[PDB]
């Protein structure tokens, strides 16, 4: 009793897909980003397309290089996406590293001298995600042992005991700091929602490769958190920031958000089998997708970007809620088998193809303006990586291919 599109239409999208990950996503980011100045990979590349290999080089941008290409290696067997993962490695390792104190520097100069040298949990998630995944995609020992080491020390110098999750900042001596603001957009609050989804997000990765039982609890406490104090039941959307007991200290919606913990708050309880929990999680996971569909979208099916705290609805189209919503309204029509949510999964991509990735000049606008413009931004910086758009193609191109196996 399956509603399932039928084979043309999703051996369809599954190709275009490829097509957009292999042909735009990751030829971009393999042509127009590596740095043979410094190694590594440039930090910033201009909204004429033009790299700047001087500029200064983020984590977490390095980190979600390394992981992508890892990924797609690991998914696609091509060698360049080898060569190009295994180029982000050794950069990452070299410089982000911190020998001495352990985790990884916020930010380094284009040579690889430390500037920032803040350990952020958000970027330390980042870096135990792609290590992880470099791990799994070549059975590295000293990856792996990275990303252990980099866990251990979020436990040892972050972990909130009394309260649940974890303070977001220390400075490069793992001492915490007042500011664990992200970015200036980001509210100066103790807790946010961002930085403990990618928490749970690299945990559930590192489980993947390396299932200790202690790491197993944490990973289940951070579900556990989610459903109590983060996801609000009665508007389907996840409360942003909060003081350290998780009272809420906010009231904006973002809509990319909601859709991206639909499917990873799932895929956290997979990875760790937790089947007791998973109903909880499922429940949680599909109102968030619903949530999403019916209040974070155009006409046109993409997602606006946020509702912020004064209600304002920002109706820009940045790039990484539509690749979340991708997988995310896909996921939601894998576990409740309502196809409305794979016509929600086709909408948008078609958004993507028709509006949102840049044809001329490679990869996606960072943003689109509600009347169709593209924005002027970089292609390319400290939070624009090949990571959302990529992981979503990915993800996508292996849903469509078990949904393609139920025939
Ligand atoms: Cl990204």
């Amino acid at each position: 009793t399956e509603t399932i599109p039928d084979v043309r239409r999703l051996r369809a999208l599954q190709a275009e897909v490829h097509e957009e990950l292999t042909e735009n996503i990751l030829k971009f980011w393999a042509t127009r980003t590596p740095d043979p100045v410094h190694g590594g990979f440039v930090g910033r590349v201009g909204p004429d397309g033009r790299p700047h290999p001087e500029a200064p080089r983020g984590a977490i941008l390095n980190a979600r290089i390394l992981w992508t290409f890892a990924a797609a290696y690991r998914q696609l067997g091509t060698p360049l996406y080898r060569e190009m993962a295994e180029r982000a490695y050794r950069y990452f390792v070299r410089h982000f590293v911190d020998a001495e104190h352990g985790g990884v520097y916020w930010m380094v100069a284009a040579d690889g001298r430390p500037l920032d040298t803040r350990k952020h949990v958000y970027a330390q998630s980042f870096a135990i995600y792609a290590l992880s995944e470099w791990h799994r995609a070549t059975g590295g020992e000293a990856a792996l042992a990275l990303a252990r080491s980099i866990y251990d020390l979020i436990e040892t110098h972050c972990a909130d005991r009394v309260h649940g999750g974890y303070v977001e900042a220390c400075d490069r001596a793992w001492r915490p700091l007042e500011d664990a603001r992200l970015s200036a957009k980001d509210a100066p609050e103790p807790r946010s929602m961002n930085t403990h989804l990618h928490v749970l997000e690299a945990y559930a990765n590192l489980y993947r490769v390396w299932p200790e039982t202690e790491l197993a609890a944490r990973l289940q406490a951070l579900i556990e958190l989610f459903l109590r104090a983060i996801y609000h039941p009665a508007t389907g959307h996840l409360i942003l920031f909060f003081d350290e007991r998780w009272r809420p200290r906010s009231r904006a919606v973002s809509f990319g958000h909601d859709i991206e913990a639909s499917w990873l708050l799932l895929e956290a309880v997979d990875v760790l089998g937790q089947a007791t929990l998973r109903p909880r999680v499922q429940q949680a996971s599909l109102h968030l997708a619903r949530a999403t569909l019916a209040e974070g979208r155009a006409p046109d099916g993409s997602l606006y970007y946020e509702i912020g705290e004064q209600g304002h609805l920002d109706t820009d189209r940045h790039w990484w809620p539509q690749a979340e919503a991708l997988v995310g309204f896909l996921n939601a029509y894998q576990e409740s088998g309502e196809v409305l949510f794979y016509e929600a999964a086709e909408d948008v991509w078609r958004y993507i193809r028709e509006r949102q990735r840049d044809t001329r000049g490679g990869e996606w606008f960072a943003r689109v303006r509600d009347d169709g413009a593209p924005y002027p931004d970089d292609k390319v910086d400290f939070w624009k990586g090949p990571y959302h758009n990529g992981r979503a193609c990915l993800e996508a191109i292996q849903r469509l291919r078990h949904l393609l196996e139920h025939v």
